Formats: structure tokens, sequence, C-alpha cells
């Protein structure tokens, strides 16, 4: 390539001025808001050397009529009139250039459109709007090839672990063309660096063309190439289908430059110096400060009306984790906080889940959790909804060009995407407001699922920023799914933090530059997942690795969760208490994985600092990719080693909320993924002190042991993958107030004792034991007389109706009971041997081997009593008991909560009388049925359907059957046809068909096809040697009827006491009558709904006999 040339500059008709601070001088054109040149400590950076007196308004080239006025020694102002009648532009804008110490600020302070535009109202011509304002062509800062050390360094979005998003370019003549959007961008010489910020929400496309708030351009001027950094275009007045967006969607354009000398004392001026300084001019995502102390992220799940994780239970999880980490901070994402749970009732953000305890319990959760540094988030959706939802309306739904619905997710119900732009223009904000109003303060984060994939239309930079603003404005912190989403505002990205998702192309932001800048502000990065290669092969800064134990994707592994925290997350978060100061790459390595062989340049040393001048140095132990040392690091704090390879002894001087700890509370964590002794040098403030070590368990600090200090050092030879904590004085564990708010103490058996129960019988027969998932359970076995455990139920309301259940898994034929005595009345419920495996995937006690009760299975099901308090609640008792038996009964989780069911002879309390279920006041699940094994252990596709006329009912979008038969609730099964298996069943503990007694079972039902579903009668444990069922196949309810059909069956209780009834998915094929896809799922061909179940004991007379 030949030495390049361009026009020289004739500034003969230009009148320049200057504005300046004490350190930075800027020469500016009086004709146009352009900076010719910057000067600092006698060094120079050019700006836009070649005048370019145009802008672009709605992509029309405009020569503005400009008037100048210097305001003070640092500030100038420009009024800029904009006229183009051919394109209906008639407006003006005021711009200010202002120097502030070493920063240059560019602000459009004011915009007037002389065309009539009312935000919120119709406009007849969208071209009358002032939509876009572009100052491309006027570089805010640049560097010339004639200057020593001239380079440009910029970041683009990359989520592929193999591909860096960063460009590093020498500015030379000649050099390759450059016209490209960037997220972050820096120019420098050997003397000065500059960085540029803009609030432009410009996009040039997806992927690495998105989040392109800056634009870098090479321009050739005389005999030099210049690389300048411009703000990309800004957005202003916008509409959707003629409706102008709200005023809050308009943000005044703004950009800033910062110019610096060597800022990390490495005696070199480069992009890093600019990145350090850039932190003083950049946007900071709201709530970023909290991130560094949220060490324990996870999800607590509810789904399909089951209430797997009530709000108050979640607080017990928080307390376990508080103990096991010794006060590390926590972030719990409540997936299914609303409606019937996860993927129910979307868009009605304020509809907090009633069956998990509603808003009252949620508030109590948030409040009590503060002291444990536990922040709560919720999973919401702004892209799709279901007919059940209050906000399902035809006007909001997304249609395809041909008029068809753009169908969304299908699982419990078939959803339909919404038009996000339409939603924004029609009151979206108010939904967030309703939630804030209802819930009050203290919620940390909103996690908006799905947004960023285009289901709802445009989900790009502009729309994401508007959305994020709606949420931030209520006081909430923003979180997103995708690695590539909400770059301006997100603090957390699910697909970055859960390393397992998506594979090497869909992880966090693979940009040295971007992580240097914002590592401490968010979890959006590439963590350690060797199989993805490149940046994911042991990043020196770690990167959040998220695991779960409260039901998300069937995850239940508590211990794994805790060992993961210490293995990845403690050091990850440690670094987030500092800002990166220096970043050193080593030599390119070759790697092979995921089908390619490729070059990767790894980071070898990263330094960080804090406001107290503490210095952290992280060093990779080798640059040889095939050496074990490539995946090892040393970390030093002010010169002292705190990690080396597989082990670390890290100080931690922050309580759970991140507050500086008092001196007597400073501590150190030890963790080592290997066996073997490690030896460590203590800091001077520990070296002459006694030192005690504790092993951290779910019981807190254990196994106190004073350590021997020899020559300022300690030596630790302890269990691998086991956390320990070190103090300079003897520590104790506090009272946790287990299950506070839940009317009983320690409902989940996490307190390590039973002393708070009053035990009748041989107490040696009752023990706390661990499931195969290390879930602590009450076990009663080997007992020759009745054994009982009793507590008062405390803090109840007088004259109030209640439900209480206990999870029970009975391996004995012995009666196992739950009994409530209110002081004026006694009620009891029992089970003999359990006969139904648990198949609720988000429930902690499902039958998956790794969280099985015993013998690789779980029959846990909730066993209920229904009672009503009197005038006096001082002496209400709850009793768990077991009659004599050799085998074991396991009990876990006692939940007492308000319920207005009227199931027994039209009365609430457990008693005699006809059993009715209208599904209008279910406590949780699908009682008296429990989900069967038709889909195995799963987010079961049977739930309680909620009514919304007309959208859930016959006729709407051609729907064939009603979601809801009477009242507001029915029992619905979605598309579970042709499975030859049991969908759900009763169980003796929920309803017992007494030996030899005869019952009439009646219900109303809807069914989309003939003989897809059948009412069945069985006994004992069902097996698909398959079990005998009395089978009654059921016809469709709509071809020859306008409403649900009524069915009636006689059932006689087997002598074994273990008769049950249910619904079975036949092997017959369904009939979608020519419909397919979304239409077919929506309209209900493959559906079954039950309502108004009744079971009456009867004596066979007259015609009942025939
Ligand atoms: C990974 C993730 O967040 N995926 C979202 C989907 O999640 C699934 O939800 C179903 C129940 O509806 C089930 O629990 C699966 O285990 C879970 O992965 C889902 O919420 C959809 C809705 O559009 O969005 C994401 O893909
Ligand atoms: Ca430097
Ligand atoms: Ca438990
Ligand atoms: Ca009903
Ligand atoms: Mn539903």
């Amino acid at each position: 390539m030949e030495k390049e040339t361009g026009p020289e500059v004739d500034d003969s008709k230009v009148t320049y001025d200057t504005i300046q601070s004490k350190v930075l001088k800027a020469v500016i054109d009086q004709a146009f808001p352009r900076v010719k040149e910057y000067s600092l400590n006698g060094h120079t950076l050019p700006g836009q050397v070649q005048q370019f007196n145009q802008v672009f308004i709605n992509n029309h080239r405009i020569t503005p009529e400009v008037t100048y006025k210097k305001i003070n020694e640092t500030t100038a102002e420009y009024l800029m009139k904009l006229r183009d009648d051919a394109h209906l532009i008639n407006a003006e804008m005021t711009v200010r250039l202002q120097v502030v110490d070493n920063q240059l600020h560019f602000d459009v302070t004011k915009i007037v459109n002389h065309n009539q535009v009312t935000p919120g109202q119709k406009i007849d011509d969208e071209s009358k709007l002032l939509s876009s304002i572009s100052f491309l062509g006027n570089a805010l800062v640049s560097v010339s090839s004639d200057q020593t050390g001239a380079k440009f360094d910029g970041a683009t979005m990359s989520n592929n672990t193999h591909v860096s998003g960063d460009d590093h370019i020498d500015v030379t003549n000649p050099m390759k063309d450059l016209a490209k959007g960037y997220m972050y961008g820096f120019v420098s010489t050997d003397k000065l660096a500059a960085g540029v910020w803009s609030n432009s929400q410009n996009s040039y496309g997806g992927g690495s063309n998105d989040w392109t708030r800056l634009t870098a351009y090479k321009e050739t001027v005389g005999n030099a190439n210049y690389v300048g950094i411009h703000s990309s275009e800004w957005q202003w007045e916008k509409a959707y289908k003629g409706i102008v967006f709200p005023e809050y969607t308009k943000e005044l354009p703004s950009a800033k430059v910062v110019i610096t000398e060597d800022a990390n004392a490495d005696k070199n001026v480069d992009w890093q110096d600019g990145a350090i300084a850039y932190r003083s001019i950049m946007n900071n995502p709201q709530g970023w400060e909290k991130v560094k102390d949220i060490t324990a992220y996870r999800i607590a799940m509810n789904f399909g009306s089951q209430a797997q994780n009530p709000f108050l239970m979640t607080l017990d999880g928080i307390k376990k984790i508080n103990l096991h980490t010794d006060g590390l901070g926590q972030g719990v994402l409540l997936k299914g906080y609303g409606s019937e749970g996860h993927d129910s009732g979307h868009l009605n953000y304020a509809d907090i889940g009633k069956r998990i305890g509603g808003v009252e319990d949620f508030k109590t959760l948030i409040e009590k959790a503060k002291k444990y540094g536990a922040h709560l988030g919720i999973h919401v959706n702004a892209s799709e909804t279901y007919p059940e939802s209050k906000y399902f309306n035809e006007k909001i739904l997304r249609k395809n060009p041909d008029g068809s619905y753009s169908y969304g997710w299908n699982w419990l119900d078939q959803g339909i995407n919404i038009d996000a732009a339409y939603d924004l223009a029609h009151g979206r904000l108010a939904r967030w407001e309703d939630l804030k109003k209802k819930l009050g303060d203290g919620l940390d984060f909103i996690y908006v699922d799905v947004w960023g994939n285009g289901q709802s239309g445009d989900n790009g930079a502009w729309a994401t920023h508007v959305l994020a603003k709606e949420i931030n404005k209520q006081g909430w912190r923003f979180a997103i799914q995708w690695g590539h989403g909400g770059e301006y505002d997100s603090t957390f990205h699910h697909w970055a933090a859960d390393l397992t998702y998506g594979g090497y192309t869909n992880k966090g932001i693979n940009s040295a530059i971007t992580r240097f800048i914002r590592n401490h502000q968010k979890d959006a990065w590439v963590g350690d997942y060797r199989s993805y290669g490149g940046a994911a092969n042991y990043p020196l800064l770690g990167g959040y690795s998220m695991k779960d134990f409260e039901g998300w994707q069937g995850r239940s592994d508590y211990n794994g969760y805790v060992t993961n925290l210490f293995a990845h997350d403690v050091m990850t978060k440690y670094f987030q208490h500092f800002t990166v100061s220096k970043w050193e790459n080593g030599t390119p390595v070759t790697m092979t994985d995921n089908g390619s062989t490729y070059k990767w340049t790894p980071e070898m040393r990263v330094e960080l600092v804090d406001a107290d001048n503490n210095k952290v140095v992280v060093t990779r132990k080798s640059n040889d990719v095939n050496s074990p040392q490539y995946r090892e690091r040393t970390v030093t704090l002010n010169g002292r080693v705190i990690q080396d390879g597989s082990a670390y002894l890290t100080p931690w001087n922050w309580d759970a909320n991140g507050k500086k700890l008092s001196t007597d509370k400073e501590k150190m964590y030890y963790f080592n993924t290997q066996a073997g002794a490690t030896t460590w040098t203590l800091p001077s403030d520990w070296a002459k002190s006694k030192v005690y070590l504790y092993k951290l368990t779910d019981q807190g600090k254990t196994e106190e042991q004073e350590l021997t200090v020899k020559d300022g050092k300690i030596t630790l030879d302890l269990l691998a993958n086991q956390p320990y904590v070190l103090y300079r004085s003897k520590q104790t564990n506090p009272e946790m107030s287990w299950s506070e708010g839940m009317h009983i103490y320690d409902q989940g058996f996490n307190s390590g004792t039973l002393k708070h129960w009053t035990i009748s019988g041989d107490a040696s027969k009752a023990e706390i034991v661990k499931s195969q998932g290390a879930n602590d359970m009450l076990r009663i076995q080997g007992n020759k007389e009745k054994v009982s455990l009793t507590q008062k139920l405390t803090g109840l309301k007088p004259n109030t109706k209640y439900a209480v259940y206990v999870g029970v898994d009975n391996r004995s034929n012995a009666k196992a009971s739950i009994t409530v005595n209110t002081g004026e009345k006694e009620v009891t419920t029992y089970t003999n041997k359990s006969l139904a495996l648990n198949y609720v995937k988000a429930y902690a006690h499902n039958t998956r081997r790794n969280n099985a009760t015993v013998d690789d299975t779980s029959y846990f099901q909730n066993m209920y009593a229904f009672f009503t308090t009197g005038a006096d609640v001082s002496n209400v008792t709850l009793t768990l008991s077991r009659e004599a038996g050799d085998e074991a009964t396991y009990f876990d989780e006692i939940r007492t909560f308000e319920n207005n069911s009227s199931m027994y002879g039209d009365k609430h309390d457990t008693g005699k009388g006809t059993f009715k279920q209208d599904f209008e006041n279910v406590a949780q699940g699908i009682f008296p049925f429990v989900v069967g094994g038709v889909e195995g252990v799963e987010d079961n596709r049977t739930h309680l359907s909620e009514k919304h006329d007309p959208y859930t009912q016959r006729g709407w979008n051609g729907k064939k059957v009603d979601d809801v038969i009477e009242g507001n609730w029915s029992l619905k099964t979605n598309g579970l046809v042709s499975r030859r298996n049991l969908v759900y069943q009763t169980i003796p503990q929920n309803f017992r068909f007494e030996a030899g007694k005869t019952y009439r079972v009646t219900f109303e039902y809807e069914a989309g096809s003939d003989n897809t579903y059948a009412f069945v009668v069985g006994k004992g444990e069902f097996q698909s040697q398959a079990s005998n069922l009395e089978m009654h196949e059921l016809p469709n309810t709509w071809t020859d009827s306008k409403k649900a059909k009524k069915a009636t069956f006689l059932v006689t209780g087997a002598e074994t006491g273990d008769t049950w009834v249910g619904i079975y998915s036949t092997g017959n094929a369904s009939n979608t009558r020519g419909d397919s896809g979304g239409n077919a799922n929506f309209r209900g061909y493959n559906d079954f709904m039950m309502d108004n179940l009744q079971i009456e004991e009867i004596t066979l007379t007259g015609k009942m006999l025939t």
C-alpha cells in the first residue's frame, strides 16, 4: 500500500476561540461545535482538524445556521437552526462545549421542534418528528500518524469465547480503512490517552454492530492519517404506528471526552490509562455498587400452582447459606414469584403469587433478609403473555404480516408474543408502578427474561435502555438473560453467569477492554469453563459461576452449590472490590475445541487497586497452554500471597451487605480444591495474634482449633473442597430464628436439634437425617410404641381458617399422622405406606436419584389438615406422630398458612361429610390429586387454570374448550395426549376410599378429542409389570355440547385401603381437525380440564345397583 494523502487544511475563513480549565485547553470553532485541538501539560491531541459543518437530522444532510456565545472561561454555547422543507425539518438545538478539569463535555442542552408533536398522541406524518440527530463527521478526539506512539483501541460485543471483540490498531500512513462502530474507544500517543463516552443508543446491526455508541473513522489530512472517535447518532422523538412514544423516552444527547497522562504508573501511555480515566465520565448501571458483595446468586423456583418455594421458606435457605459462608452476601432470583409460578400470568407484574404467601410474605422475606445481606430479584417478561393474564388483549398481541398471531412459548398454556413497541406506547410503565406500589421498597433486581431475542419485536439498544429506565426508576436494578443484552444498563446476565448454558458462542462479553473498565460493576463476563476454550480457559479474574439448589431446572444439590461458591465465586467477587489498573497479555497460544483449531492471546497479569491504595496482582503461572500452570494463578495483596494454584487464603473485610467490618470481625477464608498442606504468610496485623480456624458447615462455624504461628506463618492441611474461616478471636454462631413468620420453629429441620419439639414416646426413635440430596428430614423408625413430636403453632390469627401440611414419605404400613389441636377442637390426617412417587421437578423432594429420600426414590407428598382458630390462639399445637413399625417415615417441611377451602360437607375443617373440590381455594398443587409420572420428573404440564373471559374460554381464537369450567379456577392439563400414562392421581392421605365402602365420584370436564384421556381407578403403587386400571375413556366435550360434560363413576374401596382415582393419557391419537402448530395447541384439541369434583359415600340402593 502506498503512502496516502488528503486535502490540507485552509483555516483562513475560520474564527477559533478557546475554553479551558487549569489543566486542559480546547480550541474550538465559533462556527460549529467542533474541537480542533486539545492541549495538556504541553502535550497535544487533535480533535476534528478538518471543518465539517453539517449534521444529519432524520438521515437528511443539514447545514445548520449557527450562532456562538462563549459563556465563561470553560464553556461555550451554540444555537443551531435546522431547516429542510423538502423533508419537513424545522427545528433548533443548543449545544454546549464545556471543559471540566481534564474532561471535555458535549451536551445538546435543548431541542425545539416547530412541528406539532405531542408525546402520547397520534401524529399524521412520522417524518414531522425529530427522530435522529447525528454529528458523525465531527470527531470528538483523534490521533495522527505523524505523532509518536499513535494508536487506537476499541471494543465491540463478542460472546464467542474464541473471538475477542477488541481491535488494537496502529495509526499509520499508510493504514487500512476504518469506519466502524464501537462500544468503547481510545486514542493515544506516547504522551496522552483519550476515551470517549456517549449516551447514543445507536445500533448498526446485531452482534458486534450493536451497542455502537461510538464510531471510529480514519480520515487522511495532508500527509497523515487520523483516527478519530465520533459519537454515533442520537435518538429523540419516535413513534410506533403513528403513536408518539412517551416523553420519558427522550434523553438529551450527551458525550464526554477524558484526556489523561500515565495513570497506572507503568511509565507508558496507552488505552489502559484512558480506560482508568474513562470511569469518571461513563454511565454507571444502576445498582452496580451492590454487585461486588452479592457472592451467592441462585434461583428459587415455583411453577404450575405447586408452591415448591413459598416466600418464607426461601428465608430459611438464606439462613443456611448465611451460616455456611460466614456472612457472605446473596442474591436470590425468585423465578415464579407471580401468579401460579414460572411462566404463568405474564405482564401482570403486580400479581404476586398468592399460593406462595402473597405480598405479605414477600415483604416479610425482603425485610428479614436484609440483615443477612440477601437481596431479592424477580423473573418477569415483557415479550409474551397468556390469556389468563389481566393484560392479555387483542390490541397488545403481536401479529405477523399475514395477520396470523406470532405465537410464543407453550408449556402450561399456549402464549402469544406481544408487540413491545405497542406496549411501550400504551401504558407499559404503569405496570411497573403498580408493582412498586403494591410491594413497597427493598426489592433489588428485575430480571427480564427472553428480551433481546426479538420475540416482541425490537429489543435493541434504544428499546432496552427505555425499558431499563422504567425499571430503574422504581428503584430496581436491571438484569437480563443474554450475554449480548442490556450492555448499557444490565448488572447481571444469566447466560454469562450460568456457565453451562449455550456453549462457547453465547457466553459473557469477551473483551479485555470492556472487562478492564467494568469488571467490578457487573457479572457479564467470561468465567472458567475449559471446554469452551479461549477466554474461558481459566480467566485470571474468574467470572461468576451460578448454580442452584431450589428447583430451577431440577437443581437440588446444596453441597455442590456451596463448593462451587468457594471454588469460583469468592475470588471472583474479591476482585470486584477493586478496579483493574493494568492488564498484560502474553504470547498467542494454539487451542483446539468445539471443532476448530485457533489462536488465542491470553491475559497473563492483571493488577487492581482500591481507594486505600491496596494493590492486587494476579498472575497466570504459565503461558504454555498445555501446562497445568496455564490454569493456575498467584494472587498477591500488597506483595503477600493469598492464592497460589489450587488453594487460597483470602482476607474478607466486608459484612454481607458490603460494609467495612470492625477489626475484631475481620477474617480470612481458606479453600483448596486439592488435598495437601499449604503454608501462608500472615499480614503484620495478624502475625503476632492468636489465630483460630473453623470448618464451615450448614451449622455455621464448627471444629474450633487454635493454630500455631511460626515465624509469622501458618500451615494448613485440611479437607479438600471444604471451606474454612479464620479469626483472631473465638467466634460463636447466632440464633437464626428458623422459620420465623411460619408459625413453627425450624419447619425444614435445618437447626441441627429437635429439642424445640416436645417428644412423646422413645425419643431415640426420632432423628434428623440427610436425604440422598443432603436435605435434612425428620425420621421415625424402629419404634414399638407410638412416637410423637409436638410444637405450638405461634402467631396465628384468631377466628381464621388455616391449612397446614407436612411433606411425608412413608416406607412403613404404620399410620403416620399430622394432628392439629386448636384448644377447642382436634383434627388429624394420616397416611400408611406412601404409593405415589413425586414428579415435581422444581420440588426439592422429587424422585430423581440425587435428591431421593432413600433407596434412590421419593414418595414425598404433602399431607394436610384443615382447621380454624377460635378466639384464643395461645395453645394451638401441631403434632407429628408414627404408630409402631420397623420401617421409616420421613417428614420434611411444615407449612401453616391461610386457606378458605370448603371441602368437607361445605365446611373448611377436616371432617366427615361429602368431599367437594371446586378448585377455587386450593392451598397448593392439585389436591386431592398429585401429579403422576406421565412426563417423568418435570415442570408438570398440569396446573390450575385461571379464568379471563373471553380469552381463556370457548370461541376466542376458535378455542374449542374452556380453560375454566366454573368460577375462576379449574384443573387443566395441556397437550398431554398419546402418552399411555398416568397424568395425576388421588392418594389415601388426600382422600381415602375406605375399605369396603362405596363412593360416587362426579366431576365436570372438558376434552378436546375423543378418548385421549380416561378416568381411571387403581390401587397401590402404579406401574406403567404394568398395573391394572379400571379404564373409562372420555369423549370430547365440544362437537356435540356447548359446555363441559358431567361424568359419574362408582368406586368401592379396596380392602387394602389403597384405592385411588385419576386421569390417564391413553395411547389413542388426538384429533387436531386440520389445525396445526400454535393454533392447534391454543384451541385445546389436546387438552383436558376438570372442575367441580365431588366424592360422596353412598349405600347402593334401587337403580344404583344396575
Ligand atoms: C434458560 C431460560 O431461562 N429459558 C427460558 C424458558 O425456560 C424454561 O421454562 C420452562 C417452563 O415454562 C421450564 O421450566 C424449563 O426448564 C426452562 O428452561 C422459558 O421461561 C421461556 C419462555 O419464553 O424463555 C426462556 O427460553
Ligand atoms: Ca500507563
Ligand atoms: Ca429439610
Ligand atoms: Ca371451579
Ligand atoms: Mn395457566
